[PDB]
DNA sequence: GTGCCTGGAGACTAGGGAGTAATCCCCTTGGCGGTTAAAACGCGGGGGACAGCGCGTACGTGCGTTTAAGCGGTGCTAGAGCTGTCTACGACCAATTGAGCGGCCTCGGCACCGGGATTCTCGA
């Protein structure tokens, strides 16, 4: 069962991740570089969609890069070089 | 569907940009020779790309369990507008001055060029 989840979660264009763990890490990166601030949800879910989208970016970079070094499995190191075209 | 508040639409008068005469004029585009360092043809090769095997392990997959965790309510709590009211507050045109550019003249280490001392050959 390979291609089951991989036709499921893609065309499914919802949200998957987590909302209120994602808000008590917002509150603990705050509680490290601020003081505590309220926090708009809509801002949140921006946050969780930008994070996302840098996710299936890095995932998507990785995965070429995976096949070109005769491998499947990504590594340690395949995030370690696909930052370098990422700034 | 119904609707009232307000940006949108617009002509008249000062008032500052546009492209057409005008002319330098500097940079460029085009070609002739040379000479030279780089581009191209070829040839043996060997070191690196590539297929395959050994393996073992660690994730693909499944199952018991906990484990927050999600959906719904609602008060608690404390942060976001808006109209008055008053204060600052940065710009406008003008005399005086200024300080960095246009073009000029002076140093100074780097590379080339000649003597003093040293070494090599011959002669005396």
């Amino acid at each position: 069962l390979a291609l089951y989840e991989i036709r499921k979660y893609q065309r499914s264009t919802d949200l998957l991740i987590s909302k209120i763990p994602f808000a008590r890490l917002v509150k603990e990166v705050t509680d490290e570089f601020t003081q505590d601030l309220r926090w708009q949800s809509m801002a949140i879910m921006a946050l969780q969609e930008a994070s996302e989208a840098y996710l299936v970016g890095l995932l998507e970079h990785t995965n070429l890069l995976a096949l070109h070094a005769k491998r499947i499995t990504i590594m340690k190191k395949d995030m370690q070089l696909a930052r370098r075209i990422r700034g």
